[PDB]
């Protein structure tokens, strides 16, 4: 019970609605939940659902890993730490995928939108592999807006978790390309201060957060104990004043119990 109490208690002291799942990697069944069926901005977790929809182009032949993306200056957005270093040189659809999980690039993200046809084809594959919940319509950054019960951008703690099941464990991708997806995300390095302030040593976690605008905040996770992933923790946020390092910490707290009872 103490996990559900630190979810709770985080949204009395943020003031705001906190989503919640602790899902079995294996039997894809739910272990605990809070809030399941309720709509939350997805901000950059969903540059992992993205990248899956590049990786199945990938196996379809329809892109390529190693295709190289020139793009010019007026092309970035706020955000942009990766592509703002390859102006002459450009980058390959793999370092995009990688500038856009481990880093958050927001330009990188966009040039991957473009490569699908936009936000509405990352939608139809979306509803393609099962999800007909989850859906993006904007590009970054105008899809961190997070306007109180606006659909828009939005997923729910469910649908995401069984998404991101399917798509590192499940049938839709080849295994290079699921190894790929779950790689990038273990080298994810803007999550710091989330779940893996709370991971024993000896552990895995291959994450990826976000944040937005209206108190908004959020990761998706695969984890476990002894260097493997066991579970899929998705945890959500938005409407809080609190500030970034107080949702972090929440966060934090909600992490620490879920593997304290493990």
């Amino acid at each position: 019970p103490e996990t559900l109490v630190k979810v709770k208690d985080a949204e009395d002291q943020l003031g705001a609605r906190v989503g919640y799942i602790e899902l079995d990697l294996n039997s894809g069944k739910i272990l605990e939940s809070f809030r399941p069926e309720e709509r939350f901005p997805m901000m950059s977790t969903f540059k992992v659902l993205l990248c899956g929809a590049v990786l199945s182009r990938v196996d379809a032949g329809q892109e390529q890993l190693g295709r190289r993306i020139h793009y010019s200056q007026n092309d970035l957005v706020e955000y942009s730490p990766v592509t703002e270093k390859h102006l002459t040189d450009g980058m390959t659809v793999r370092e995009l995928c990688s500038a856009a999980i481990t880093m958050s690039d927001n330009t990188a993200a966009n040039l991957l939108l473009t490569t699908i046809g936009g936000p509405k084809e990352l939608t139809a594959f979306l509803h393609n592999m099962g999800d007909h919940v989850t859906r993006l319509d904007r590009w970054e950054p105008e899809l961190n807006e997070a306007i109180p019960n606006d659909e828009r951008d939005t997923t729910t703690p469910a649908a995401m978790a069984t998404t991101l099941r399917k798509l590192l464990t499940g049938e839709l991708l080849t295994l290079a390309s699921r190894q790929q997806l779950i790689d990038w995300m273990e080298a994810d390095k803007v999550a710091g201060p989330l779940l893996r302030s709370a991971l024993p040593a000896g552990w895995f976690i291959a994450d990826k957060s976000g944040y937005g605008e209206r108190g908004s905040r959020g990761i998706i996770a695969a984890l476990g104990p002894d260097g493997k992933p066991s579970r899929i923790v998705v945890i959500y946020t938005t409407g809080s004043q609190a500030t970034m390092d107080e949702r972090n910490r929440q966060i934090a707290e909600i992490g620490a119990s879920l593997i304290k009872h493990w």
